[PDB]
């Protein structure tokens, strides 16, 4: 529940951070028209959500660094990263958006379905990247571990695109083929699209302020974390069917878009013969009587109830990990985000 | 003509650039199918084009570097940053043909264009931003100027995205208003989303790559750099539609697209108030009959001759703005690229 404690002073600094990003037409007034659209972009999309990611940097700030080195420039650079942690996912979901002809993301309407945005939504997803890396160097330039949150920011959004790359091959827009729907295939998918931005992000940008930069605590942790991703992915495509609407704040389109679901991949390895042609002339197509008979068929298999096996399982699962791998550091850094993501 | 002598090393070092680039999947067999699909990004959208911008970082970096400190090494990672610079412009193109809805680049059909591509071609054009990142670490992580590179590209994208934002801003789809497009909001443009990334960005790699990080020294190159890059930009409004398409290689659109062109520009300020209001009722719109009517209305004002007149003028502009900003830098370094862009 350290993340409340957080949280207000966390939603307040944001301001400063459209200020300070704002601040730079105080010199190229040409430019201002531009700044006035990146204001507005900064409030559309980074706005509206539970800022977890963000807010897991600052957590794990205050129990990495020793009470004393944490005076109020360094709570400040914190809050910063961890914004910019959120900058980074606007910039992802903001083209993901685009890419998953989703309609809705966080109870509003995306971005890109917004009249008078449309594909211009391309360049600003662009901005919102760039910001990342204008706010680490007004801010963090002159820490040691400067080059270090570049090159974690770098990484993970390569790595992020590496995901998102295999997300879109493997669900090919009107091209139906269940057969490439494996569970490893689904594992590689959600390592990489979700669990490096998700979860090992955030906790590492703390580690590397913290002065830990270690190679073999970063990939401790990243045991930890990688396989905490690896189930929220899981219940994200889970709640992306069964999720209640108005509590997810964005409308389902995995089966439509004929993505490489959990779902899809457990109705596979738990289907007759005969189901599995009913999923076959069902599945990524637009037709909502057609969605409406795949998830009947999920219901059918029980489905919602083998998810809810495997939460605990998985919890139990991540529970040993940390107890493993958590040391040196305090098992809270961990507990903290197990506790969030499990109900 | 150092440029050709330089071109065949150039265009020959692609190949381990895509080698060491999927060099990935040798650890990490699960994003094969993901690697093979940069490759074919890397190869249909990076290959094809005069590759100047990227040239530019070799021979500027062989006219800087002193002779003995030209080693093997040195050109290797000259080659690398040239490339660098080819993939951050691939980058934007990719999603500029987008935003543009353009149909040809490189006399091919843009990359979004392309059956099966789509709009996934927005993660493909994030990924070969990303490729940046990687080769600059994989080639100069150990050098003095690694950081500075960093910057260099990462302030040249945030400062294209800006210009691009302004692009967008003027020519809002199906918003005529030729009240917008004056001469101080269209050297903004320009400015932003051309001169910085096609000029500034190759002779400041090879800068920094050379040691000179002077502040003054890159402002004076930049005084120079800028203003060619602002010419270039006007020369590419002009050609994209009195250019030869077998030269261009691509379709114009920026009439239809209801761009804040040079040409418009130019228009508006030497039109009476019954050619304004035919330029009003044609502009921005898809139909050919309407873009033919524009054109006639620049012909029929001299446009053609009147950008003739002002190429002169600003070569000779240039070369005042080259005999007063060059030094300590050796002429050439700017006499070559002045010598590419003018006829
Ligand atoms: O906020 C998120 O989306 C996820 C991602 C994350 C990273 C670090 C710490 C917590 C969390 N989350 C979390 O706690 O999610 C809980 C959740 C999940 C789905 C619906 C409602 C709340
Ligand atoms: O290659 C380019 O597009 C431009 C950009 C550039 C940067 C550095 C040096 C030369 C050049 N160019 C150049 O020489 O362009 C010449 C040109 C322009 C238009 C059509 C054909 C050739
Ligand atoms: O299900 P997706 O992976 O598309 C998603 O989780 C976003 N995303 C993108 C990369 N990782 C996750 P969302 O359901 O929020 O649209
Ligand atoms: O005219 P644009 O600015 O769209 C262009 O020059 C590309 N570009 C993008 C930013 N700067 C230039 P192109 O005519 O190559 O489509
Ligand atoms: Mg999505
Ligand atoms: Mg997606
Ligand atoms: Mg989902
Ligand atoms: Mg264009
Ligand atoms: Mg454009
Ligand atoms: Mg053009």
């Amino acid at each position: 529940d350290v993340y409340a404690q957080e949280k207000q002073d966390f939603v307040q600094h944001f301001s400063q951070i459209v200020r300070v990003l704002t601040e730079d037409e105080m010199g190229h007034p040409e430019i201002g028209d531009a700044i006035a659209r990146l204001k507005e972009v900064l409030e559309y999309n980074a706005i509206g959500g539970k800022y977890n990611r963000g807010l897991t940097v600052v957590v794990a700030f205050r129990e990495l660094v020793e009470p004393r080195k944490q005076d109020a420039d360094s709570l400040q650079r914190a809050w910063t990263v961890g914004w910019c942690v959120e900058l980074l996912q606007a910039f992802f979901l903001v083209a993901d958006d685009i890419m998953d002809s989703s309609l809705t993301r966080r109870g509003q309407i995306c971005w890109y379905q917004k009249p008078g945005v449309g594909l211009d939504a391309i360049n600003d997803a662009n901005l919102l990247e760039a910001c990342i890396y204008r706010l680490l160097k007004l801010y963090c330039r002159e820490q040691p571990y400067y080059l270090n949150l570049i090159e974690l920011f770098l990484q993970s959004s390569y790595q992020t695109e590496i995901g998102q790359t295999l997300d879109l091959l493997t669900a090919p827009q009107g091209n139906v083929d269940l057969v490439r729907f494996t569970e490893k295939r689904y594992k590689s998918i959600v390592k990489y699209k979700t669990a490096f931005y998700s979860f090992y992000l955030p906790i590492a940008a703390a580690m590397y302020m913290a002065g830990i930069d270690g190679e073999k605590e970063h990939a401790n942790a990243k045991k930890i974390l990688l396989e905490m991703g690896e189930f929220f992915q899981i219940q994200d495509d889970y709640l992306d069917l069964f999720g209640d609407p108005s509590v997810t704040g964005k409308i389902g389109t995995d089966i439509q878009d004929n993505k490489c679901s959990w779902l899809v991949v457990q109705c596979l390895q738990r289907a007759t013969p005969e189901q599995y042609q009913i999923l076959k002339e069902n599945y990524g197509q637009k037709e909502a009587e057609k969605v409406a008979r795949v998830k009947a068929l999920y219901e059918e298999l029980d489905l919602p109830a083998v998810f809810l096996q495997y939460e605990e399982d998985s919890y139990s699962h991540i529970m040993a990990l940390i107890e493993q791998y958590a040391a040196p550091l305090p098992p809270a850094v961990f507990l903290g985000l197990a506790r969030k993501i499990y109900k």
